[PDB]
């Protein structure tokens, strides 16, 4: 049972941070990029290396210690950080045509963020159930052909960074009562990125009963994916490029019973 | 039916939560969620698609708590496509974008559709080509004539069976469906990019202009869906439909009627 | 006419429900809903399209219950393109997207148009090329001059016959049509993808800024439509227009006038 | 200077209704609505476009009923491009999409613009290339310098003559035009599809934030437009601009001023 | 500062009107508004763009009528890109769309950005490739590391000099800029079509959720912009950035503040 909101100067706080992307980082110079994408000969032989698989980013942020009172997340400001970096079309890129500039980052993107009072809850779904996922990732276990559409065995929490591959996992809509999530997959082999920034846009996190995420143990959970597309180098090889995401969350003290 | 007052009290409401898996053709035991590779007839007259090359409408009849005159009234819907991120597998037997590039993602013609009603969805048959010979095990427009390519009012059916009603033959009958709410988008084009949004913050109200939602005949709720996301292109250039499951959560309340 | 009060009571309203079939040219007995393959003239002066290569406006005059004064007033419209899923037939004599690929779907230039009025839709002629020779059996701008390529006020007509008024020759006349509500979108481009939405939950209100809808002269309602969805490309590369039927449901009420 | 009350009574309102034809260059007696085929200079220094290759702004000065202090205040606008369906002529000396295909439609760069004011539209010159030699018979930015490629405040003009002001070197001057309302969209790209909407149900309000419309000096209303729809490609591959006429309906009321 | 009442009366309001020119690199005396043709490095480690190949942020600091505590408060903005129609010049040393066709227009990657603030726009550095050698005459993220490719909080700056801060290195810092309102859109893709709207009827309100707009420290208003419209392709296939100027009209009112 959720009771009244506490008022007074002491009763509000603000969390501000950036989540870095976890795209695979194939060497010591390539933070923010995946390994070049290679293609299996068959579905049966699909076995991507770890450094080729973008993962969900997650941060657990401690809040001022309370105590029952709980911090309630009320509003969010968020945007992708470094959108202009994608204007570097002069660095080992495959040219658009002879003498032209380098191709920009483009193609499949996934832009996702969530705010919750506990870890984001995940459901596994596989493009191909016979994919061998690599050591160091957490992926759907006991995959069957049903895993290609819905196998309810594949439940997890986003409770580790650099671990849950984006392609295996989505927010579980049957759970996440204490999280608000938002995402868009834009597919297509060379779809153009469209990235907006502004410090004037706010998302309200309150449900239809006027209640936002309530932070269990005085911890706020922030999650993101910002796969912007693929970068094409001069050989034609392509690799995922991600960007960091900014979060500002405003919270207020809420009394609750039981 | 004269519709009267809504019942109140803790026990006056119930909730249905459910996922509908796609029915894309499933051409072998490893390919749930996909169709058979598409092949093209040399003439309109010789068009004879095999069953496993034809996506069909998904449907579920959900029994509700027994009432009797009270009827369960569907008031709100939350819904979304499950597994959107699986379309980021561009390393599994796909045709490369170009020399050394990543695999092409699922793209091209999509149909995204869902409906909620208190009885089976009512269908009207329309055929691209009236001479198409539909296969055994499908339910299709019978006694087709050349008028069936635009409108033949003989072709009426109920979506009353799973893996049966091919998507390309049937649409919701706008002359009926008074006790169902339906929503769908066909986005065509040989390589249109998929755009799939997920969030747990969106709700659709199913009440009509008079404040009445679908009323469940025999305490049965009917959910229907199609989510053809596009086509996957394998290394040989062959293309097959790929579909994804759909989540439904519906809130219902008891309503007295005559 | 001075428009006075709306009549009330159970008898004061009526409903019109119907479908208008497309008139795309119907080049043979198997190709209802298609045009003849498009041929290209060598010069502007030699452009002489055959009748079966020219989509035309559809129109229906629906008689209403006899009233006499009182007039039937059109208040709301539900409308929908019927058979949108038929465009997923990419296996019937289409040109392949690439070697071993599925057939290309209908795509390219579309015109989607509908109007509701109390009299025939008023048309203004505008010609792409004033030297086009239009075929016997069609009604087209007469005495064309070079000014007909931009605006020649001699070209006035009424949409008063089916299978007759070519889409490419005529538009709604914005200088007239006070007693009609019309809505249209031309989406050009050689392969723009169709985007077709269906739902039974959308209504368009036909009342003007003074709260008055179309008033039906002689107790006749006029419905008009074009739904050229794009072009179908067959195995040879030849292209032909494909159209679909449009559903209409109009609510009308009795209105006194003087 | 000082705006006082609006007049009322049956006599206090008037309406202006007209169309502006496009001025695309009209390269011969058969090609009203089209420009000359577009050629490309070898260098910026040699850019010397023909008069008939340059589309121009259209303008109409419309005398209003004599008033005298009272002034006509323009309050609402309805506007529409006339002849949108003419772009469905893909059978008249067009370059085929591919072998045996239909002709390509008009597509590529478009500029759609309209304004309503109580005096001539005020213009600011901006040049793509300051060394362009603009031809005899056009009115263009004089004493051009390299700064004219970004902003040269010397280039001020009034849109006070037809077939004179090339579209490509003039825009509405945002530093002036207090007594005009203007609206325009440049949609660029080598083959972007045209999207043209028509309806007689849409009104634009011309009142500013103080509820004051353009005030017609000397009882003249000024209407201006450009509707370059894209380029038409003939069989040789050569391209020329295609424009259409624009309809205006403006409602005005008498306003007292001191 | 406590924000108190707005002052009223005929002299309590003022207006600022100006245009910011684009700073795209200006590679010779005839190419104001354009960058140098884009060249591509062989490897990430050899990326070394010349200054005239790098578009930069534009900024203007405008002095306001001297006050005095009262501060000018920015309330509304009208803005638009100036010269949108110039992009219809497809007849001047462009690569043809196809044989005998017209010249390709400006297209591909665009960044359209503007901000209004009562102090310099605050910037955060992010690099596509941390080994890029940025040229003399530009102000760029210093002591770059591989972390700079995603987030290195050392890269803080103020947009306080024109023709200096390269667009590709810098973005508005969302952790600061309390006294600025900023808006931008990056539209990527190798040949995305520009869509540019002009009108004198659109206004943006600069007030925050508490009804307070940017407060002008020292009676100065800061305006910033980028309008990289895309790339022009010349007959050889070489591509270069093309930018346009941006108009700003800002309405301000006098606001009393404490301490």
């Amino acid at each position: 049972e959720v009771l009244e909101v506490k008022t007074g100067v002491d009763s509000i706080t603000e969390v501000e941070c950036f989540l870095t992307p976890e795209m695979g980082d194939p060497d010591e110079h390539l933070r923010g990029f995946s390994k070049s994408i290679s293609i299996s000969d068959t579905f049966e032989s699909d076995s991507p290396n770890r450094d080729m698989l973008p993962c969900y980013s997650v941060a657990r942020i401690p809040l001022p210690n309370l105590n029952i009172l709980m911090w309630e997340a009320v509003t969010l400001k968020t945007e992708v950080i470094g959108v202009t970096s994608l204007m570097n079309v002069h660095s080992n890129g495959q040219a658009t045509h002879d003498n032209g500039a380098g191709k920009p980052v483009q193609g499949t993107s996934f832009h996702f963020f969530s705010v919750g009072g506990e870890a984001l809850e995940l459901q596994g779904v596989l493009f191909n159930y016979r994919t061998k996922y690599p050591d160091g990732t957490i992926f759907p276990k006991n995959a069957t052909v049903q895993s290609q559409v819905m196998n309810t065995e594949h439940k997890a929490y986003l409770d580790k960074n650099k671990a849950y591959p984006v392609e295996c996992w989505v927010p579980d809509p049957t759970r996440n009562e204490n999280t608000r999530y938002f995402g868009t997959l834009t597919g297509g082999e060379q779809v153009p990125p469209v990235l907006h920034i502004t410090n004037t846009a706010t998302t309200v996190l309150l449900d239809e009963f006027g209640v936002g995420p309530l932070c269990k143990g005085d911890n706020l959970y922030l999650s993101a994916v910002d796969v912007c597309g693929m970068f094409t180098n001069r050989s034609g090889s392509q690799q995922w490029r991600g960007l960091s995401r900014y979060f500002k969350v405003q919270l207020r003290k809420r009394r609750v019973k039981n």
